[PDB]
């Protein structure tokens, strides 16, 4: 229950930017990068803010064994939301999506890791506040 | 606290499934695509799962106003986990990734909905998962 | 009296950056915009600084009006100094200006909104010091 | 504290008129000129009056120097209101736009003779009346 | 004794900064380029950190003389890490290098500014380091 | 706090020298070149004394590991200087140059190793004399 940051680092571009995780060394990354463009409204169009964030954490494979890989594993999650988006239903959306993400972690990520798909999901929904 | 229920509507195809939401009417779909590809062994090289998720909520502007419009939001999460990895890396990368989707929502969409990309996030560290 | 703070929005370039003012929303923007053209040295003439600042105000018009505008509200200040002037003279022509704007706003925008060209003008050149 | 008088020097055209600071001197003039675009109501479209004004101070540089240099010093405001806009907002952002003038003025212009970028701002919404 | 104070005057590029010295006139500039290329991990190669400085300094040729020159002092250090050594034998080359420098400048810049190359070079290790 | 001694080595050419660190093995070679392009007088322009010093040190990279890799860590420092400049000026500009060497070591490599960039440094003054 200890806080996690995450630290600036080099600005890539101007929607682009880099993140170091505490978990980050040189020899095997830690990072996220977030990028976020911004709506541009269309003529008669209101804009869509889109944000898509790449988590990825580098493991040393086989480290012990001759032959070592260097290795990344990667979680992306790119959020497209209209302009003129009720928050409601924004928060719904993200909710659901770290309820399920949490729910595959219980499950010992059996879909991720295994290929199981199974037929019918269930996620507990989850109510968090300040 | 009601546990979210996520059916699976139809079998798209062989590595590609389509769910359900329980706010899915007919008129505004609400829907959580899941693909999973199997991992293909290189000759010198292991595999690496792939599992791509995006939930779409679609959600109507102005139905008031004589022009409105039936427009998706969507979440989208990529997770590619390469085979050997540890089960304790990739519930780091989970948990980070629905930790900081939880204080974006926290954070009243700051990032998403605003632009705001801020220097340093704090994210709660997880331990819900039981 | 309540301190203002102005955010950083993003970097759009080493010359141009985006803030946002307190008064800001997605749908309805308030933004300072800022930028500094360098002095470029010439062949023995000093160069002149410019920073340009243009600060635009998003307000709607005639909102239960079923015809409504978004329409904007700028101010815009261009301030060329050239190397080498005394700083003293420099804050003579910036207390001038801020003292202009104000006893603008305390004639209630005459000459702003009414385009009423006064014949002679009175400002008070007021010290404001930490 | 002693008032400073802005007097006419001369109408260009029924737009411009150029009035002189009292700083003014012939050999290095001093002046304000102040131009007022009065709304055009278009087809269902309120005007938008533009009061644009440039305020210029020249100062010699070098004077001792056998090679001097009479060069102007210059603040420019242009101030674009639409019809129909709240008085209360136009006041805020003039408010706004001298509380910066002071503030950089405060700070020994830095931002405007150093051309440093700084990445958040702070400023006093002093209300100041009769 | 007084702490080298230097700042950042703009933000060049993704990878490029400019920071000013403290005897920064803009007619004589005194400026210390950074730039650090981040490392790309090649296939069955580590990355190698790249960081290269150019610190650049101004100065005056005969400046009573009616023909007089500005010409710049430079100084540049490139330092390629290869990413997974020992902060150690960093530690190493940049104190060897130091030591170097404090050296020549004891040595009254007999190498730089005479071309005097010694068969052999004895440097005091540093123990400022703390 | 013991000196250390830097040793002679074949001539590579009239104006390159290259010679051995302490620290230097016929495995693992650890040597500078010194390279001093004296000044050659352009009709009416003095010349400008170039020297370029390269230090270089070799490192086994997972030695242990079967994969071994023998890879240098270079610190490179060029350093231009005009005739007819002020030797408390060169002086200077080598005292900034390896004070910031020193302050980055004292830093644990933070820039060199890890890319990280602040936005303003300290590096405190070095004096030192015979
Ligand atoms: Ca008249
Ligand atoms: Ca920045």
């Amino acid at each position: 229950s200890k806080p996690i940051a995450i630290f600036k680092l080099r600005e890539l571009s101007s929607d682009s930017t880099l993140f170091t995780l505490p978990g980050h060394s040189v020899t095997l990354p830690n990072t996220l990068g977030i990028v976020s463009h911004l709506p541009t409204p269309r003529k008669g169009n209101p804009g869509t803010v889109k944000t898509m964030r790449n988590l990825r954490k580098t493991i040393l494979l086989g480290a012990g064994t001759a032959s070592e890989r260097a290795v990344p594993i990667v979680i992306k999650t790119e959020t497209s939301f209209p302009v003129g988006t009720t928050e409601e239903d924004r928060a719904e959306v993200l909710k659901q999506m770290a309820s399920f993400l949490i729910e595959e972690v219980k499950n010992n990520q059996e879909l991720a890791y295994s290929g199981y798909v199974q037929d019918k999901y269930f996620i507990e929904d989850l109510v968090i506040t300040e």
